[PDB]
């Protein structure tokens, strides 16, 4: 991947189709507005950054949260959080808990660690695992790779109710082909369609080998900045590749709108450490898939990755 | 597997260590007393058999339930149940729902189909899937088969709190070896111990390739008969291999008591359709693992089966 541009907030250049592989998608300095995000020092728990919308979810102003400790804000979770994510743990490891809040439903908390920084995501949440347990029989009995792909896309559609679910396989030249598709009756088919490599550029493919699920809940929603935008530990951008709330590339969001997609989600299929493909999902309207369903999709992605490796070895 | 004896209730011979591979463990005509079981006609939903304890869980006498329809007893579930388990579906496929009941907690319903018979299990139930999602990173990063086994047993112990969790690998001669073990501090180690094939006889190993989880919740609990004991559709024994509530072999329950085990559970590890091993769990006291945790263990068993196949292929 040819070197990243600075983000727009550090004076970087505008993105065009001539340089899109240089967009620093991992450090947008902003989040999707269906949740809130805090970052905190990994030893002290001092809150270092806050999404500007944090008052809507946490009930205190961003500027008042800044500098407070997670021991003060989350006294019941802090010791567990800190034990679960020790220094040097994988940046994909998550601590999850459910918090009570004044509004309807609960608040889901998801935390991961990058270097000395803890990144906390808060999202409102008002049958999946057992449905997945059941689907494993048909995934196992699938006779070959294409049959497995067909079962996988139908299974994902059943779990999620997404309008369209595709298995998008990368060729060695990074072009893609839709090798299986489950879709709502009425929808035009992408099955068999092939696409240039530019649609999922090299830096995206690299990120997707490390952090295996990403989404855009509402393809017209404006991003919410982090404040301060730079991590004070480093005076540098905050890596958000491990946060589902990370703001999506505006170039990709424009692609999705042009395609008539209101909500998008994909899960990586990783085989021998290489990005083999994506389970790629669309909805016609905005849709926040709940955290527990996302966890189910992650698990299915891992299972599918392994089955692909096993079915491919039959050849 | 050399042919089954009739069960004791059809005049079959007593089991000894000279003939234990002939015990008809799949048709004990009885269940474990921590739940209730009904069987029903697969088209009409007519209740055909009832565990003698059914009044404790369902609030009507076994003899009064007999002949009533699932449309009458479970009006909210029957159409979904019937659609989920059509004639000829795999006998391992499950329909699951949660029912309200007068006592504390809920009643978990699990249904599967064998031939023209639906078998319904009812058990009281008052973090697992996400913990499994997390453990998949360490299972993937395990460098080889033994390391994977070590991670798997620790993971299962963390999910369940079982006193002992072993990976019990079968050799080609059906003898076993404990190749990984996670256990409570203080417990004597079985790591590296080898055991004759007789401890898990051929009919058991065969059943365990078809129905991948089984348990004994309380190794001193008396079984509860089914009434009538024979399925009226067939005038023959009711196959219970697909029911976790199935009564355990008394010979095995005696083995467990002799070993100081109060509760036992295992999950099959199946590779290329062959029984490779078991995740074998013990608790020192009785323990009913909740249905949702069992589902998580099934999912882990499938994942582990695939990882074993992939790690073994590195050789
Ligand atoms: C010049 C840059 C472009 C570009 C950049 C871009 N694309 C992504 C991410 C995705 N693009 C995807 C492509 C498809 N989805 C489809 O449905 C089809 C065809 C039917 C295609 C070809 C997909 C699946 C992704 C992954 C994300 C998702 O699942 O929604 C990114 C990275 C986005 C991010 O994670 O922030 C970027 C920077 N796309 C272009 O088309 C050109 C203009
Ligand atoms: C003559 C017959 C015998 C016999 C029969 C028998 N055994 C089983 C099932 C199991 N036996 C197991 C063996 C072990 N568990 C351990 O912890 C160790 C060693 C540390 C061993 C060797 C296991 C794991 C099972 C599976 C069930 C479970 O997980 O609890 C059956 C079938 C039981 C059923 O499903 O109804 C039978 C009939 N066992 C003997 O020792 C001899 C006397």
């Amino acid at each position: 991947p040819l070197p990243f541009f600075p983000p727009l907030y550090l004076g970087g250049p505008e993105i065009t189709t001539e340089n899109c592989e240089r967009e620093p998608i991992h450090i947008p300095g902003s989040i999707q507005p269906h949740g809130a995000l805090l970052t905190a020092d990994g030893h002290s728990g001092e809150v270092l950054q806050m999404s500007l919308n944090a008052a809507t979810f946490l009930g205190q102003e961003p500027t008042v949260l800044r500098g407070q400790t997670l021991a003060a804000l989350l006294p019941e979770q802090w010791p567990a959080l800190q034990a679960a994510l020790p220094p040097g743990c994988p940046d994909a490891l998550q601590y999850r808990a459910t918090l009570d809040w004044p509004a309807a439903g609960h608040l889901s908390l998801t935390v991961h660690r990058v270097g000395e920084l803890l990144i906390l995501e808060f999202e409102p949440t008002e049958t999946g695992p057992h449905a997945l347990r059941n689907a494993m029989f048909a995934l196992e009995s699938a006779p070959n790779l294409r049959a497995l792909a067909e079962v996988a896309t139908q299974t994902v559609r059943e779990l999620t109710g997404f309008d369209r679910v595709m298995l998008y396989k990368f060729a060695p030249d990074a072009t893609g082909e839709v090798i299986a598709e489950a879709r709502r009756e009425g929808l035009h088919a992408f099955l068999g369609h092939r696409f240039p490599a530019s649609h999922i550029p090299a830096q995206a493919r690299a990120l997707y080998t490390r952090h295996l699920l990403r989404l855009t809940a509402d393809t017209r929603a404006a991003a919410v900045p982090l404040d301060p935008v730079l991590n004070p530990q480093t005076n540098a951008p905050t890596p958000l590749g491990g946060a589902v709330l990370r703001a999506t590339s505006p170039m990709h969001m424009q692609y999705l709108r042009n395609m008539g997609v209101g909500s998008s989600l994909s899960v990586s299929v990783v085989v021998g450490g290489q990005l083999w493909g994506l389970i790629a999902c669309h909805h016609q309207t905005p849709y926040v898939l709940p955290p527990d369903l996302r966890t189910t999709l992650e698990s299915l992605g891992r299972l599918l990755s392994l089955q692909v490796q096993v079915k491919e070895a039959l050849e």
